[PDB]
């Protein structure tokens, strides 16, 4: 139910991001959390996913939008940091230093809105 932050101590996010370098260093540690203030989309079955580093963000959306198994008329869009990322054809890794927070996980929103 609490986000993934409420869960895990700073210390321990950053335990597990290193933990994911040593065991899945060519994967992405992402967290994808429905936001806040969703009323139409379901709740994800998982929040942690490693992401293989080339997949492409436009991807990433695709694959989110499947696990969801929603109708083809259910608007979808998944944020990072506020920043759709449907158009975004571009490898993961590529975005993951910039974006990234300061404990090493990407943190990404998914709603049935853009704002
Ligand atoms: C949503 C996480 C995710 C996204 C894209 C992916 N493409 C491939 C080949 C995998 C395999 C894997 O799970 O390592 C994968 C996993
Ligand atoms: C997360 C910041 C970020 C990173 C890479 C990006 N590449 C493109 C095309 C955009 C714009 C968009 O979101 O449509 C973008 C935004």
């Amino acid at each position: 139910d609490r986000p993934f932050k409420q869960r895990r101590s700073f210390a321990d996010r950053c335990k597990e991001v290193q933990q994911i370098r040593d065991q899945h260093p060519s994967k992405i540690p992402v967290i994808i959390e429905r936001y806040k203030g969703e009323k139409q989309l379901p709740v994800l079955d998982k929040t942690k996913f490693l992401v293989p580093d080339h997949v492409n963000m436009s991807e990433l959306v695709k694959i989110i939008r499947r696990r969801l198994q929603l109708n083809p008329t259910q608007a979808f869009f998944l944020l990072v940091n506020q920043h759709s990322m449907v158009s975004v054809s571009t490898p993961i890794a590529d975005i993951y230093e910039q974006e990234k927070d300061e404990d090493g996980f990407l943190y990404m929103v998914y709603a049935s809105q853009e704002t």
